[PDB]
C-alpha cells in the first residue's frame, strides 16, 4: 500500500550499514537506501565527484565543507526518491530502511562542520535556506527512527575494525562531539529543528555496543514490534 | 488560461532591468520577476546571503564561484516558482517575463566561471548535476526567449551610466566573452545544452544599442507581434 520510511540514525561505525544490510534479506517487504557518502567510501558521475569531494575534505575542511555537504545532501535526495518512486510496488507491508537522513545531514553534519569553523555564516544560513528550500521542493518525511546507540568508544574502536586509511585519524573527541548532537536529538528530544513533525515521530533506540553480526535476532524483533506501532 | 512564460536575456547592462519595468507598466496581464542577483545589487535573509557573496566573489573568485552560482540559481527558481504560483490568476492573456534563466545561470555565467578557472573540474561537474536534477525537482519551461542584443561598448558605456562603484573595473574583454556565449546560444543556437526543447523555443532579437528609454513603442510593438505567435 503507503511505503513506510523509516530512517537509520547512529554516530559513524555505530553499525547502520552493518544493520540495514541483515534488515535487507529477511524480508521482500523491505528495502533500503545506502547513503550516498558511505557508497563514496564504472564508478558513476557522482561517486567520482564525491571521491573528490571527500579527498580534499580531509586535506582542507573550511573549503569544501558547504560543497560537500549540498553534494551530499542532494544526492541523498535524489536516491531516497529514486527508491520510493521505484521499488516495493507489489508489496503488501512495504518498508524503506534509509541510512540516515536529511535531518542528519543539516543537524549533526553541517551543524558540527559550522561549530567547527568549517563554514563561515554566510555559508551555514545559504545551506539551511537552500535545505529549508531543498526539502519543501516532501514524500521523504519518516513514519520513524531507529536510534543505534554506540559509545563513543564503541564507535572508535569500529572504525579500527574497518580499516578505512582516511579514517584512522578520526580522534575520539570528535566522535563524542557527534554522540552528544545524537543524544540531544533523538534520546533527550532537545534539539530544535524547522520541520515540526519531528518532535512527534516515534524513535526506537537500540543499544548497539554487544557485537550483533552473528546476533540480531533480539534487535530485529524489536524492529518488527516498533513496524507494527505505526 | 495559461501563463506564458518568456525570458529576457542579454549581456551586464544590456537595458534587460529597464525593458522589464517597461514591460511591467503596460499591461494588467503582464507581470516581471526581476533577477534576485540585480536585487543583492529590513533586508531578507537571502539579500544579507547574497550581499556578502558577491562581496566575497570580487575579492576571490576562485574561493567563491560555486557557492556564489548555486545560490543565485536557487534564489532565482523559488522567484520565479513564487510568481508562477502566486500572480495573474486572473488574467486573460497572462505573461510572465523573467529577467534571465537558469539556462543564463548555467551557460553563461557559470561556464564563463569553469572557463575562468574560478571553478575546478569537480566545482563545474556537481554544479552541473545540481542543475540537471535541481530543474527536474519543470514548470519553469520557456514559451519564448527575448534576446536584447548590444555591443560590448555600449555594455561598457552602460555599466558606467549606473554607476556600480564594484562594476567600474570589468573590462571589455570579460562582456566581449559574454557577448559571444549570447550570439552562440541565442542567435546561431551553435551552443548544446542539455535542454532538447530549448533548440526549437521561438527567439526574438532586438536591437537595443539606441538608448530607447523615451523611445520604445518600436520595441513593445516587436513583444506584441512575438507574443501572438506563441
Ligand atoms: C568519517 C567522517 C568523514 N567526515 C565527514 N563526514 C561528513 C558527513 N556529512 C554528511 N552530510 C553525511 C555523512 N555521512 N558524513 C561530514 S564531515 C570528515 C570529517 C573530518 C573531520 C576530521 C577531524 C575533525 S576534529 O574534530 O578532529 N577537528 C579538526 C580540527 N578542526 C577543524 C576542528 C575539528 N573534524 C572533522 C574531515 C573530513 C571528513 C570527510
Ligand atoms: C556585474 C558582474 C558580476 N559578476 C558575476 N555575475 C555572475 C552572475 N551569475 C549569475 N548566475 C547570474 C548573474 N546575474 N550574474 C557571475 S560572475 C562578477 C564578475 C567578476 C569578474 C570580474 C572580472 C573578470 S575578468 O574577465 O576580468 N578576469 C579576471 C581575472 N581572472 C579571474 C580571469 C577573468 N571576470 C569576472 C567578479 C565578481 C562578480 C560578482
Ligand atoms: O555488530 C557489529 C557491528 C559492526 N561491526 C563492524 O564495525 C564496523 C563499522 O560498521 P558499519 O560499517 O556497519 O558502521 P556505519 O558507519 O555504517 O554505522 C564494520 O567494520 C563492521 O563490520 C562489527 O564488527 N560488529
Ligand atoms: O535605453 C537605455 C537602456 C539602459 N540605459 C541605462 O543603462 C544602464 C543599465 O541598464 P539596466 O540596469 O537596465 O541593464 P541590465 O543589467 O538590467 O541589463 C542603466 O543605468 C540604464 O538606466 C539607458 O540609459 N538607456
Ligand atoms: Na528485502
Ligand atoms: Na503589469
Amino acid at each position: 500500500t503507503r511505503i513506510k520510511k523509516i530512517s537509520i540514525e547512529g554516530n559513524i561505525a555505530a553499525g547502520k550499514s552493518t544493520f540495514v544490510n541483515i534488515l535487507k534479506q529477511l524480508s521482500e517487504d523491505w528495502e533500503v537506501v545506502p547513503e550516498p557518502v558511505a557508497r563514496w567510501s564504472e564508478l558513476t558521475m557522482e561517486q567520482k565527484n564525491g571521491g573528490n569531494v571527500l579527498q580534499m575534505m580531509y586535506e582542507k575542511p573550511e573549503r569544501w565543507s558547504f560543497t560537500f555537504q549540498t553534494y551530499a545532501c542532494l544526492s541523498r535526495i535524489r536516491a531516497q526518491l529514486a527508491s520510493l518512486n521505484g521499488k516495493l510496488k507489489d508489496a503488501e507491508k512495504p518498508v524503506l530502511f534509509f541510512e540516515r537522513s536529511v535531518y542528519s545531514d543539516r543537524y549533526i553534519f553541517a551543524s558540527n562542520l559550522y561549530e567547527s569553523e568549517s563554514m563561515n555564516e554566510t555559508e551555514w544560513t545559504i545551506y539551511q535556506d537552500w535545505h529549508d528550500w531543498m526539502n519543501n521542493q516532501q514524500s521523504l518525511e519518516l513514519d520513524g527512527i531507529i536510534y543505534l546507540q554506540a559509545t563513543p568508544e564503541t564507535c572508535l574502536h569500529r572504525i579500527y575494525l574497518r580499516g578505512r586509511n582516511e579514517e584512522q585519524g578520526i580522534p575520539l573527541e570528535y566522535l563524542e562531539k557527534l554522540h552528544y548532537k545524537h543524544e540531544s536529538w533523538l534520546l533527550h528530544r532537545t534539539l530544535k529543528t524547522n520541520f515540526d513533525y519531528l518532535q512527534e515521530v516515534p524513535i526506537l533506540t537500540l543499544d548497539v555496543n554487544e557485537d550483533f553480526k552473528d546476533k540480531y535476532e533480539s534487535l530485529v524483533e524489536k524492529v518488527k514490534e516498533f513496524l507494527s506501532t505505526l
